[PDB]
């Protein structure tokens, strides 16, 4: 027993559900509570797929190494920096974005204006290109906390986009990146599976582009 | 209303409970299900404390900035690199450690032996000092997954210590760091709160050293 599988990395983040939906919609018969699956690597034999439920920064990783042939790369990954994977297709279904935000009616620090973020990479570059001598603090989670106890008056971070008051009870100060997930493909994988993979790319982009 | 508080960073990791216990034992009347608290910043007015429930890599962060005066620095933090905080006191109550591990009866790769880890920093240095031309892949979570789908046959990562088969269903290949949590103190904080802080240091180390 061995053959024609397609290993798709999914970001286990919020996007998981919406990423999962794209497929369901793009016509891949995923099992019902795939969406709440605890497992890290779930199989859909009937539809040729094996999913790995990556933490969303890793999705590309796996895809980059062809451990997964294909990724729904909740662009959080592509926040890291520039790297190797075909970015086949934006799925600006899976929406939301990256922002400088902070607490409601608190303005920037006079001295040592500061940012907590998981993403020194981007924030740094943002303020490294925006001109601000700012002070960035890599934080591994609980970023709402930062402003709350004043680690930093401003987080650089991913929140919804719609309007100015994030889920956090925070408030977007200075938008930076919009970010789209994208269906990404490992190139050496794609060489070998262009069939399923194009087929998917097409299948997805209709779901995406079409309904809007 | 404002005054003599002491903001203690706790790692919300596994250690949280054992970190919490040290205090309970060191005689700080924490509320009952403090230990399961969802909140990021919990207060114990009666015992002068305010806790922030940092993600464990951040505990030092907060402490380093004096957002928390004091940390139980589940050494995961001090895995990052060398940095500013008095390392007052090991709490080798909160035990466990860092290892190269991988799956049961699988040996190293012939070509491109590889490591998934959250900690390129340490793993890299470890193999950068051990002599191995290895291949390290920063992974943000779900590290069990790496070997399972062969991202890398070997994770560098934190697991229990006792015996050779980690919680993961993995198996320790090559121990590297033992790691102790330690009660850490922000120096500018300590200057101002040496009282509570020494008092704590003493109070903790008796709980720690004593019973063993």
């Amino acid at each position: 027993a061995m053959g024609k599988l397609l290993t798709m990395a999914m970001p286990k983040g919020r996007i998981f559900e919406e990423a999962a939906g794209l497929l369901r919609q793009a016509g891949y018969r995923l099992p019902e509570e795939f969406e709440d699956s605890r497992k890290l690597i779930i199989d859909v034999p009937e539809e040729n797929l094996r999913f790995i439920l990556a933490k969303p920064m890793d999705v590309t990783t796996y895809v980059e190494h062809g451990v997964a042939d294909v990724g729904i790369a909740g662009k959080d990954v592509m926040l890291e920096e520039e790297r190797d994977v075909y970015e086949v297709l934006d799925l600006n279904i899976s929406k939301c974005h990256l922002a400088v935000a902070g607490l409601p009616n608190t303005d920037w620090s006079g001295v040592a204006p500061r940012i907590a973020t998981k993403y020194p990479n981007v924030a740094s570059s943002y303020f490294r290109e925006q001109g601000e001598q700012v002070e960035i603090i890599k934080l591994n989670g609980s970023i709402e906390l930062a402003p709350l106890i004043g680690l930093a008056d401003r987080i650089v971070d991913i929140v919804s986009t719609g309007q100015t008051l994030k889920e956090n009870g925070l408030v977007e100060t200075e938008h930076i990146c919009d970010i789209t997930s994208r269906f990404i493909v490992n190139p050496v994988s794609y060489r070998m599976k262009d069939d399923v993979i194009d087929e998917m790319a097409s299948r997805l982009s209709l779901v995406v582009e079409g309904e809007t």
